[PDB]
């Protein structure tokens, strides 16, 4: 079996070897890539995603988030408290101000331990989950916008054509903007592109030892666990490495750049944070192995969750016996 410890590995393809990005995926797993959950690939030197990016300070962001902690340095939970829309320009700006810029630090691994003691006690502004590309048009190898569709896929794989759509969304994070411990919808792969700016910690369980994350959530979360069966679908909770590992479960770490993709296994639960004012572009995708974890993805039916039209489709046809439930939770 390759990549038997379920570690975080780093590809560098060369252009050939970017042509083809579902040949591409299938090569990293076959060698063990999607144990760890999560894998970087740096693009060959000759490519690029845009020109430049020095025209993009008039995207909206609508409902900028706040993210409001509660709990121990460790072990809590954030809430999203919404705010007028500002452009990147102005969010750039409040990102780099005294009150929210990253502090001085001597290396990663700084402000890591920086980041840990010190989250609970700010609230910083992410730009989240908006719909939208930087990749230009014409850039044919990796472009996040021209990916095959999850709706493709399954038709492809099972023969039955559904509705939905399948589009990527941008990030603007600044200093302590945190993802908490998820999986993707339905299990899905996602793939995520740093733009530009500071970097992007992550954190990552094997998919073989998820539930033993699970378990350790249900624990440390007690009053969530009661309420769903699925709470970690709320995208509320935070661990950190320290807890983690005091209550020995398997992860591993990463630190992603401007310039590289990282891509997210099936059921690989991942976290994190980032460094500064960045901007990422992120997609979920399918391929042939996803459709088993589909099938068997949990699912939050008590109402927080609330996710997009397209998911709809793939429960009623992977879940049939889930649908009516987990329907009524979203409406
Ligand atoms: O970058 C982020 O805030 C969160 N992204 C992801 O969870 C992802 O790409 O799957
Ligand atoms: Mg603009
Ligand atoms: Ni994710
Ligand atoms: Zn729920």
């Amino acid at each position: 079996a390759q990549n038997p410890n379920c570690n975080i590995m780093i590809f560098h393809p060369t252009k050939e070897e970017f042509n083809d990005f579902d040949k591409y995926i299938a090569y990293m797993e076959s060698q063990g890539a999607h144990r760890a959950g999560l894998a970087k690939i740096i693009p060959p030197k000759e490519w690029k995603a845009r020109e430049t990016y020095d025209n993009i300070s008039e995207i909206l962001i609508a409902t900028p988030l706040q993210q409001v902690a509660s709990g121990r340095a460790g072990v809590f939970t954030q809430y999203h408290k919404k705010k007028k829309a500002m452009t990147v320009g102005e969010y750039r700006h409040l990102a780099n101000s005294k009150k929210y810029q990253t502090p001085p630090h001597q290396n990663f691994e700084d402000l890591e331990r920086k980041y840990w003691k010190n989250r609970i006690y700010n609230s910083p502004i992410y730009g989240a989950d908006i719909s939208g590309s930087l990749f230009d048009e014409n850039t044919k190898q990796w472009n996040l916008g021209h990916l095959g569709t999850i709706q493709d896929l399954l038709e492809k794989e099972c023969g039955v054509v559904i509705e939905g759509v399948n589009t990527p969304y941008l990030y603007f994070g600044m200093w302590k903007t945190t993802f908490a411990w998820h999986t993707e919808d339905m299990d899905l792969y996602s793939i995520n592109y740093l733009h530009l700016g500071e970097p992007k910690t992550w954190y990552v369980v094997p998919p073989e030892h998820g539930q033993r994350l699970e378990r350790l959530a249900r624990e440390l979360f007690p009053g969530s666990s009661r309420g769903c069966g699925a709470f970690l679908r709320h995208k509320v909770a935070l661990i950190s490495p320290t807890v983690l590992k005091e209550n020995g479960i398997p992860f591993n770490r990463i630190t992603q750049e401007a310039g590289e993709f990282m891509v997210t296994f099936p059921y690989g639960y991942h976290a994190g944070f980032n460094h500064g004012f960045n901007c990422a572009e992120a997609i979920n995708f399918a391929t042939p192995r996803w459709i088993d974890y589909g099938k068997m993805a949990s699912q939050c039916s008590c109402g927080e969750a609330r996710v997009t039209f397209s998911m709809d489709a793939f429960v009623r046809i992977l879940q049939p016996e889930r649908y009516d439930l987990w329907k009524r939770g979203q409406d």
